[PDB]
């Protein structure tokens, strides 16, 4: 298992993560100025701008630590928001697109 390649599948499986947020209301943390309150319950906000970063400084050695705040990316919103709303049925269709790519990008790394 060598580092370049590996950082090459998250950056691409990134890539395939944030086409599944077509609104593109996951791909930059959730504006404070507008949702005022929201770090009331949410202890670590989560966003696909925040993961590139993390990524690009090698906060992601295996695919699990990955996983973990993009799975954080659709906890928060179904947190947060009550069941009828867009932004938590948002969160759902992530959930389950999502995770069909990243089972094909762990496969991808388990032949590493
Ligand atoms: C510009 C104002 O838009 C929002 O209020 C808003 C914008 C983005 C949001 C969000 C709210 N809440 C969330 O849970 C996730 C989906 N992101």
């Amino acid at each position: 298992m060598q580092l370049t390649p590996f950082l090459i599948l998250l950056r691409k499986t990134l890539e395939q993560l944030q086409e599944k947020d077509t609104g593109n209301i996951f791909s930059e943390p959730v504006p404070l100025s507008e949702v005022p309150d929201y770090l009331d319950h949410i202890k670590k906000p989560m966003d696909f701008f925040t993961m590139k970063q993390n990524l690009e400084a090698y906060r992601y050695l295996n695919f699990d630590d990955f996983e973990e705040d993009f799975n954080l990316i659709v906890s928060n919103c179904l947190k947060y928001n009550a069941k009828d709303t867009i932004f938590y049925r948002a969160a759902v269709r992530l959930r389950e697109q999502g995770g069909a790519v990243l089972r094909q990008a762990r496969r991808q790394a388990e032949k590493m």
